[PDB]
């Protein structure tokens, strides 16, 4: 099938490419259907299969922030059938700025995939020291 993107033009994508969020993610529970499209950059997009617009901006956050660290849910590791995680990858949001050297990610909220199941979820920690804006880089201005 043929789909609009935000960050790719029209593009052709099979069934096996697809990722379900059963859920869809927090904001927009209808938004079910989701593939992975790398920005050709350590960068990947969630881009929704519907809505063209809806792209996210992804990394996988041990790049930029080594020592993360999560203890996902009973509930949630049901869901996506998670036996280890040799099943999982993890990727965070990015909030882009400019310059990018500003841009943060939201640690507190990473996206949780099983990769071989094709299964999805956006999930909020609730128990941890991670917020919704962390910097990707170091401070540049002076400050006292």
């Amino acid at each position: 099938g043929k789909i609009a993107t935000k960050y790719h033009g029209d593009i052709e994508i099979h069934e096996k490419d697809i990722v379900r969020f059963e859920q869809g993610i927090p904001g927009f529970l209808e938004e079910k259907q989701f593939v992975l499209l790398q920005l050709e950059t350590p960068f990947i997009i969630l881009q929704s299969v519907n809505t063209p617009a809806l792209g996210f901006v992804l990394i996988e956050p041990f790049s930029y922030f080594p020592t993360y660290e999560i203890d996902l849910d009973d509930n949630t590791l049901e869901q996506l059938q998670i036996t280890g995680e040799q099943d999982v990858a993890l990727y965070v949001i990015l909030t882009v700025a400019d310059p990018f050297d500003d841009t943060t990610a939201n640690l507190q909220a990473p996206i949780v995939i099983n990769v071989h199941k094709r299964l999805g979820k956006q999930v909020i920690l609730t128990n941890t020291n991670y917020k919704t804006k962390h910097r990707l880089f170091p401070e540049k201005v002076a400050k006292h």
